[PDB]
């Protein structure tokens, strides 16, 4: 029978207390909601291991006493053998036969010793150390394993060296158990503030759990995250080249007795025939083969167009000549390898074969030259050589001699005057097709699928396909813009074909927050369905998401104009999504809305300033006060003084961003006893006395919602939070007292009331529309306030763009200090380890990988931070320009200070950057009216001096802009200009003479 | 953009950019500057024009008495839009720049892919394919070491490049804002 | 796409996934870029017929 | 312990303005660097001399 | 290794023989003669401004 594992068999990964905090690993993890299968106290069979188990017995009084491992069990080679009884533990390791099918009754060459209850174990064997990890709780479920979490402690951990892919367990004979099996996967692991893993992820089970891995959590908040690439797998592998008739004559080459000298080399012709390789590189017929760029076990894998077999004979210690940049007589005069010759040479004492009594003297060599040969190259003559300025005559002497010489091979000779036999395989090794191929004979050819192949030696994956690339006669190959092979020709048959790139893109999990729900979908970007509920878009194919026929607005952006949400029996939707809903304005050429009321918004934006300061030592981090690194670290020059230069210049711009948004204020301003504000309650974003530092009451709640010792160093702003605060609350004094006068010279004191009707004229809503609203417009501003306060306490979520900031800068550090676990190549990533393991040459070629490492970590650390202090001055120079003209002023450039005719902003401190409360008009009741360009009177035209001509259908008014005050047409909100007939649309009301009224009294 | 360069798409197709601009414009002509600060309040584009007229010093009956003529300025210059359109290459530099300039930096990246960075070939098979164990893993190391400091360069220019280019979408977005959903009166 | 290198490149460590975060990144930025820029507006005003 | 510039209790009240007589036309000076030496450091001549 | 050795709370479980903070440093240890559970605090640092 079987049953579900759920959630549980986890257990501490290694012997490291943490706290509060989510480690993670690679380990044998049971995979979550695997099978167990399942068992009762009535049989014990012999089962699977696997890489691990995770076991369970459920008893009121024990059955289960004891387990026998292997890979077998069949105790012709040692089993392993444990029983354990709660007080202690017995191990055991055997050959001498038991009982052949065993139980606990109521050549050995290792031995060792230490329903109602769950006794819970996992089992393992890594790199020969077998362990044992445990746990024990009581249990309410009878017939199956609970579903609450628990993760189990070592009881032993041993380097048996006993692997096992088998168990049995034994039951205690004159209650259940059961089995599930780990297998290599990533996982998460959940440690609380007593060391004790609490919950876990198994990254492998499903979309979702491979999201809570990538964010290395166990919630996850709503959105796409990217996880590995879609690589499509090649289904086939392919194998072409022409075929070929003799086979190779290498009897004739090597078991043939004969051969020359070296001055005069012989060749002879590996060609037209198959071959293997191996009947010379596994001969017993030669000394050595030296191969440069190769290794001998390849010549059955390539193939060759022909090889030449360009042979001679020299001594014994002069056959060190015959390799790349070497020089000397041989070299020089006789026969030379290319100095970048890539292929071999067969080489062997031939003093059996080429000796003879008294010396053989009939294979020689060139002495003397005016220059060196080149390579493979061959040069015959005989006359006599001259250094010396006295002639040689046609004999010997002082620097003048006869140019060959021969050693005198006596079979007796030794080693280094004995022959020796060489063979240069002088190759022909091509893009051209082969004469000459291994084992390796041609596959079928495969199309429109995605395949390995290998084409005379050209070699990729990709899909095959057939194509309209007609080669020229010559044509062999065929490339794109980037030299990137496009189109090939087989060699047996002159057909086209097109490489097509193989399919790849990243899987990415579409997901509702983890508190909402566990449902997902999955996008694979741009990859086709065929090769991947299942469902195709523009995007890419689209598997457990319900594609809708009806579209929403945009929630989670999938791509090319698809995005889903879960919705419904709810599901995961996908759509094509609205772009909002499809609103035909109501136009003409005399269809006006003006709207009758507004509301004022207080949109709350966020800008990061200043991020956290650092000082990176740049000796202390890449070094760990090694002397041997301080040396090594001088050879790079000013390196580390120039990195040190660039985090001291970002160190300092973050006190400058400080500064230039926040210290714009030339004095401490400070809020007054009565708060007479005319109906803006202020109270909660003024200054609270009731704290230790002077923050508002909304700067603590947003001091509340936003959230090292390696050389590093979190220096502190030059301004603290409370001077920050003293700052705000300076700006904030001043915005509230003095409006914008304290940005353009001293703060000039003015009525909040009466700032607020300077604040209308500056969005064209003549400013009557705040007083005559003005207790409406208070409370509109306190409950917008109220909302905030409400928004910030509810939705720790609203700060996304600080706590954004402050978590680039936290995993920027994460990363710069992981990294100092990374080797670079080293052989230890920890300096003072290299240091207790190592001295000298031996240390410093290992430290200079670490420095390389290191100094181009902290290299890429600092230019990052370099791109991203820009990024952070370029959103302090926008919040410095917000400060200068939403809050030290009122900004005329349309959504700058926040969505609507923008009022003002308030500025509230955050940590590492700014909140402006941007209080902006926004209109809140719209209405179809007739309008026209102008109106005509005594054959003038008329226009309005500010706003627009309105009807409400049959009388006629003017309003300003953004509100409609309908005031009767007069002529002082109008001016003339010319006469009815130019002008297009104008309309046939009159205008009023407010001088009319005093002609008529 | 076939090496494991997978060029992703943008979130709107050019499609519902089109319906955007379209949106956009749309509202531009029949309502003015008010979408951007509300829902779109209609107006006629006489009258949207006379608005555009005073947020330049202009007095608006400027245009209603000029309005044919205007309009005639407008469509001839779009003529001329089109004619400079179907004739002139520096019509359209930017644009053209920097479809070069990404794909000049991939052309760049994929031709590494053909650089030795001193390794005895550029092709990762090659050494995979002729030597054996810890050398050919020291060739590799020295083409690791070669791309990925290639693949730094590449991702360190293309983030020169996205702050460059940000600066600019972040001036379109200002000019959208400004110019399309309101008037700018910042000169030039 | 290959088993040497592969394993080879993880003695560098967050190198791989700070340039994918990065250009991921960038690739989300250019999203943003494209809404800031035309996605000012709520719904898809369109056209009279005349 | 540093001065954040003079304290000032800001003379508020409901019916409380004040307003400049007079002025003084600064004329500030600001500074913006524009360009810079333009190296090419030939690499090639550089790194090889 | 350099630094603040001191006794310590942390709750080591009995087979654990070290102990570390958020970024994967070595942060407490056990005594291998007494058993003792000790905290390492770093050594003090910084720069000479
Ligand atoms: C899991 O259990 C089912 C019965 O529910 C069984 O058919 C299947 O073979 C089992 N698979 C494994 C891997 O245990
Ligand atoms: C457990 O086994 C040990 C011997 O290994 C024995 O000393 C001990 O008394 C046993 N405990 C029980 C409860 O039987
Ligand atoms: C006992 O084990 C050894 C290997 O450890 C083996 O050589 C020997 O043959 C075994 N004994 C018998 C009686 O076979
Ligand atoms: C942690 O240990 C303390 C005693 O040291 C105990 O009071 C507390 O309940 C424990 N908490 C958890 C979550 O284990
Ligand atoms: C050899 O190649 C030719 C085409 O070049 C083909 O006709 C012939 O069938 C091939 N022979 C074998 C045994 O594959
Ligand atoms: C999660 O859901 C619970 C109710 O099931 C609620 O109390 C809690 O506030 C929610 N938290 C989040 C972040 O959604
Ligand atoms: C996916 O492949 C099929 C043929 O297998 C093709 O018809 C379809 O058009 C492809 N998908 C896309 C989005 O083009
Ligand atoms: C969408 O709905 C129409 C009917 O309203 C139907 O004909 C069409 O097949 C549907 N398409 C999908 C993919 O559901
Ligand atoms: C305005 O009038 C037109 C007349 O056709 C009508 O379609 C539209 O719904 C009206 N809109 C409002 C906001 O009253
Ligand atoms: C306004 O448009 C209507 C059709 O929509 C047309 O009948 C009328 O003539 C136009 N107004 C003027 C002044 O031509």
């Amino acid at each position: 029978a079987y049953t579900n594992s759920f959630t549980r068999g986890v257990y501490y990964p290694d012997k490291v207390f943490r706290s509060s905090v989510l480690h993670s690993t690679q380990d044998l993890f049971l995979p979550f909601f695997s099978n167990v299968t399942w068992f009762h106290a009535i049989d014990n069979p012999v089962l699977p291991f696997n890489d691990g188990v995770y076991f369970a017995s459920t008893e009121k009084s024990n059955i289960i006493r004891g387990w026998i491992f292997g890979t077998t069990l069949d105790s012709k080679t040692q089993s392993l053998l444990i029983v354990n009884n709660a007080t202690n533990v017995v191990i055991k390791v055997c050959e001498f036969q038991f009982c052949n099918d065993p139980f606990l009754g109521v050549n050995c060459t290792f031995e060792y010793v230490s329903f109602k209850n769950l006794r819970e174990f996992v089992f393992k064997n890594i790199d020969g150390y077998f362990k044992i990890y445990s746990k024990h709780t009581p249990i309410n479920l009878v017939r199956d394993l609970p579903q609450g979490f628990s993760a189990l402690e070592p009881l032993v951990d041993l380097p048996i060296g006993i692997n096992i892919t088998r168990f049995q367990t034994l039951l205690a004979l004159h209650a259940a158990y059961y089995v599930g099996y780990l297998q290599p996967r990533t996982f998460l692991l959940k440690y609380n503030e007593n060391g004790t893993i609490t919950d876990a992820v198994d990254c492998a089970l499903d979309p979702l759990s491979e999201t809570k891995c990538t964010l290395k959590s166990f919630t996850v908040e709503k959105g796409i995250y990217q996880t590995s690439n879609f690589r499509v797998q090649p289904t086939e592998s392919i194998v072409r080249f022409p075929n070929i008739t003799n086979l190779c004559p290498f009897g004739e080459v090597f078991n043939a007795t004969r051969f020359a000298s070296v001055y005069a080399w012989n060749r002879k012709r590996i060609s037209n025939c198959v071959a293997d390789y191996s009947v010379l590189y596994n001969s017993a017929s030669f000394s050595t083969f030296k191969c440069y760029g190769v290794s001998p076990t390849k010549l059955n894998d390539l193939c060759f167009t022909n090889v030449y077999a360009d042979s001679f004979v020299i001594r014994g210690d002069e056959v060190r000549q015959i390799a790349p940049g070497q020089t000397g007589k041989i070299a020089d005069y006789n026969y030379k390898l290319p100095d970048d010759f890539t292929g071999c040479v067969i080489a062997w004492n031939s003093n059996n074969l080429d000796s003879k009594v008294g010396g053989n003297y009939n294979y020689l060599f060139r002495l003397f030259r005016k220059s060196n040969l080149k390579p493979f190259e061959r040069d015959i003559s005989t006359e006599i050589y001259q250094a010396g300025s006295t002639p040689c005559n046609g004999v010997e002497g002082f620097n003048c001699y006869f140019p060959l010489q021969s050693y005198g091979f006596q079979p007796t000779n030794g080693v280094g005057y004995q022959p020796y036999r060489v063979v240069v395989l002088s190759f022909e090794l091509l893009h051209a097709p082969a004469t000459v191929c291994g084992p390796k004979k041609s596959t079928n050819l495969v199309k429109n699928k995605c395949v390995n192949f290998n084409f005379n030696g050209l070699t990729g994956t990709g899909v095959l396909t057939e194509s309209n690339k007609k080669f020229l006669p010559f044509q062999q190959f065929g490339r794109d813009i980037a030299d990137t092979t496009d189109a090939v020709r087989d060699p047996q048959t002159l057909e086209i074909l097109d490489i097509t790139p193989c399919s790849f893109g990243g899987v990415s999990v579409i997901t509702p927050g983890t508190n909402t729900s566990n449902q997902v979908a999955v996008l694979y970007q741009g990859v086709n369905c065929t090769e991947v509920n299942v469902f195709q878009t523009r995007a890419g194919c689209l598997i457990g998401a319900e594609h809708v026929n009806n579209s929403y607005e945009c929630d989670i952006p999938i791509g090319a104009g698809i995005c889903a949400s879960y919705q419904t029996s709810q599901s995961v939707i996908a759509y094509t999504m609205s772009l909002g809903a499809e609103n035909s304005v109501a136009y003409s050429n005399n269809s006006i809305a003006i709207p009758t009321n507004f509301t004022i918004s207080v949109t709350t934006e966020i800008l990061p300033v200043s991020m956290t300061k650092t000082s990176v030592d740049c000796t202390m981090y890449i070094c760990g006060d090694s002397t041997e690194c301080s040396n090594l670290l001088l050879q790079y020059g000013s390196f580390c003084t120039q990195l040190n230069r660039a985090l001291t210049g970002i160190a300092v711009e973050q006190d400058k961003n400080t500064q230039e948004v926040f210290a714009q204020v030339k004095q401490i301003y400070k809020t007054p006893p009565i708060k007479d504000f005319g109906g803006f309650n202020f109270s909660q974003i003024l200054p609270d006395p009731s704290k230790p530092s002077k923050r508002s009451f909304i700067e603590d709640l947003l001091f509340n919602k936003v959230t090292k010792f390696n050389g590093l160093t979190v220096l502190p702003p030059l301004l603290t939070d409370e001077m920050i605060a003293q700052y705000t609350s300076a700006l904030l004094a001043g915005t509230i007292t003095s409006g914008w006068t304290f940005g353009a010279g001293a703060a000039l004191q003015i009525p909040f009331a009466m700032q607020m009707a300077y604040r209308f004229n500056g969005i064209g809503v003549t400013q009557n529309v705040l007083y005559e609203n003005q207790k409406l417009i208070a409370n509109q501003f306190n409950s917008a306030i109220g909302k905030i306060q409400d928004s910030l306490s509810s939705t720790a979520s609203a700060l996304g763009k600080l706590q954004d900031v402050v978590n680039q800068n936290a995993q920027a550090l994460n990363t710069l200090v992981k990294q100092l676990s990374s080797n670079f190549g080293a052989i230890s990533s920890v300096l003072n380890d290299i240091l207790s393991r190592l001295d000298k040459v031996e240390a410093e070629v290992q430290i200079d990988r670490l420095i390389t490492g290191r100094l181009q970590s902290l290299q890429t650390y600092v230019t990052q931070q370099l791109i991203r202090a820009a990024e952070i001055r370029a959103s302090a120079n926008l919040a410095a320009t917000k400060m200068s003209e939403c809050v030290l002023g009122q900004s005329k450039r349309v959504d700058f200070c926040g969505k609507g005719y923008h009022l003002m902003s308030f500025p509230q401190s955050a940590p590492h950057g700014v909140v402006f409360l941007h209080v902006t008009y926004v209109p809140a009741q719209e209405k179809n009216f007739t309008t026209a360009p102008a109106i005509c009177h005594d054959g003038k035209a008329h226009f309005p001096r500010e706003g627009v001509f309105v009807s409400n259908g049959t009388h006629w008014f003017v309003t300003q802009r953004n509100f409609y005050e309908p005031q009767i047409i007069t002529t002082d909100n109008t001016f003339v200009s010319g006469n009815c007939d130019v002008v297009i649309g104008i309309v046939n009301n009159t205008v009023y003479d407010p001088l009319q009224p005093e002609l008529d009294s």
